[PDB]
């Protein structure tokens, strides 16, 4: 047992390593939306950047996620970071529907986590996702909610100037 | 074929694409070193921050060759990013023993690639990897080399105090 | 002999030579396209603004072609400019494509030119075609690519606005 | 007929649109002469540098007959720009004397078009000659015959000392 | 074998301190010239000036081919350093000429080391020349064809205010 | 004789000349030793630091000399710049010694060549060695004196930290 060890359960270990990668997963899904608005046949700038913010950020909490192990004294157990399901993202609008998806995976995993820890009555874990993930995770879901919403109503995808004028007015 | 496609050799893609993901499990491995280096029974808080910074390095590396990709109207693909080969890098000198290995695949990588360019006589890759990661990729490899040698000279790991003191002066 | 040539094969010579008579072309097909995008007619200020910047960088190419023929003591032979194949260049879209068709041809060119001068072994003249042509021309193609892109997709020509929101936005 | 267009006689358009080609040929000229002064066998930077700096003034009164053209409603039709009757200058004195008979020429052309814009009773072409072409050609034919003057009575080309000194003290 | 040594040919390795020694030589000729300037009965401050300026940047170069080799892991094997060919240069003029001579042969050396390390597919040795050292001595090559080309047509030596004010102008 | 020769002996000169060469070699043997601790294997970013700095102040005093040869009137006559007794100086107190001893070679010529001024009755030159090379001479003697003496008591070079912490404290 680390040094530091105290009221860290082995399953809050596991769950928060399976958080790890779960939160590099999604930062490698948002570095794949990224690469597909980069390109020349798609081309809005914008919505790449948007995303690798959002891979960036992702990556960040993942970084976080292995602070806290650390803190508790938790071991992090690095696993595959597995590809993202699909590397044509086929629009602005089919991209922030799965970005959605995403953020509500990665939600009801964090709350499924938050759940465990509650359980295991690990007080500072349960802190810790409610203070830094949980309120985030709702922001971030409806901000992507907000965004499909109104790449929807613009008319997207069909609407091709939908994604152009969300690409310069929401996200430039 | 993309519009922008103009001298870009399939297999040349491929190989980007093969980079792409080897500098992304380099950010990986490095990610690792900087947890490993974090924990609370290592405690080696500026290598923990050397290796993030390797890390954060790596992954804006893979994502200026996916930058390289799309300019050329290649297509990202990416694959599942392996977890490193181990969770306990064990010492300071261990783990810069394998960050030096690592950096030198890479750059094995990066030099066959720069090789497939030339043969494919694709002379704005070659220049972007020349320019980009092979300048980098040695002087990495040199900063690596240097740790490593004074890592070993100071005792490291056995002189509990080397590896202590090389992250207080050389990486402080 | 120039005082100063050395390991400059008159091919190379020659080709540079047509390299600037192809750059100061370039130059005067973005000049016509910038007075074209003046027009009463077609009024699109940022469309003619962008086209200009286009013309006066290929001016500033075949004078950096120039440069390096004196520097290399080669002897600059100036051609005849070729009126660009159109004075009418019918809409913005049609424009970006005729540039980008433009750029690609330019970079073709380029990279006959730096094949020769890898046949010849001429490394500094490799070096001054991939420092300051090839990655010039690539971003040129890719942004021209990308410009391409999203007028198709906004609707352009057919779509009126489709070209007047890319001159504010993109252009603007 | 355009819609801007009123009191823009056709001959007055044809007649912009053969200034535009002379001003442009006047900068290819000064590019020309730029060019030999950056030879190393002529090396005056200074004699360079000013035949530059003419061949951009000449390029921006084309440009801005250009947008007259546009102004008026009249449509640009750019011709071939021929080469320079020849590519050795031959020295700085004889460089000046040339671009005094080529600003001559340009002047002469210039008073042919005012007059042409006189004849239609075209009071707006004469007056935008005038203000922004005829001045300027009157400076630049005195600035001309003035450096004629020195470097002849300073002994150039047989004075070896008297184009270094003039290229230092009246072009640097 | 180096810890860091990678793609670094033997041949690259030998190259390059003979690079090293070259560069010396060349930093000691220019000290000399330096020198030679300095004297009572030669009295030219800015030729002494630029021909130290010369000799400091030959070893700015000699340092950075050192760094390289050590960079690649190669091992720095150091020469005599032969005096120059002559301590009287004679003249502004001729020792011009004789640094023209002497950046040819470097730029030579250069040339063949480039060729060396294309043909042991070494690219990070090939772009370090290409960046570092080529363009450099192609400028170098041109600026004292330019000179010579000053003093010679100014009268030099034999006009004696010729390199006085060559001193004062160009070199001042 | 030089016009401006006065009370200036021809062994001065050749004195003057000898100690030129020797400067030079001095300088030599500290760019040795800076390369050396540049090595990958030997990685002592300071010591390479610190010898490189007396390789240029050694520079310096060449240069100095042959500014006081000028002056006098004397005519610099430059050397073959021996190669330095060894490329591998082994260690930080190892090359600490070499440069101790190299120090006190230099200042015994200079003393010599005081000794010689004095008999030549040249007080210029005796009172330019006094207070440029003696008390600077001096001043180094003793502090490579006080590194050495601190090196070895740290443990140098069998206390792998002593060089180490040495280069990071004294020398950083
Ligand atoms: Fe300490
Ligand atoms: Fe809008
Ligand atoms: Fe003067
Ligand atoms: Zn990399
Ligand atoms: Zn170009
Ligand atoms: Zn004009
Ligand atoms: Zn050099
Ligand atoms: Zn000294």
């Amino acid at each position: 047992p680390s040094q530091v060890r105290q009221n860290y359960h082995q399953d809050a270990e596991a769950a928060i390593n399976r958080q790890i990668n779960l939160e590099l997963y999604a930062s490698y899904v948002y570095l794949s939306m990224s690469c597909y608005f980069d390109r020349d046949d798609v081309a809005l700038k914008n919505f790449a950047k948007y995303f690798l913010h959002q891979s960036h950020e992702e990556r960040e909490h993942a970084e976080k996620l292995m602070k806290l192990q650390n803190q508790r004294g938790g071991r992090i157990f690095l696993q595959d970071i597995k590809k993202p399901d699909r590397d044509d993202w086929e629009s602005g609008l089919n991209a922030m529907e799965c970005a959605l998806h995403l953020e509500k995976s990665v939600n009801q995993s964090l709350l499924e986590l938050h759940k465990l820890a509650t359980d295991k009555n690990d007080p500072h874990l349960c802190d810790f996702i409610e203070t830094y993930y949980l309120s985030e995770q709702v922001k971030s879901i409806k901000e992507l909610g907000d965004h499909v919403t109104n790449l929807r109503k613009m008319g997207a995808p069909e609407a091709g100037m939908a994604e152009y004028l969300f690409d310069k007015h929401t996200l430039g």
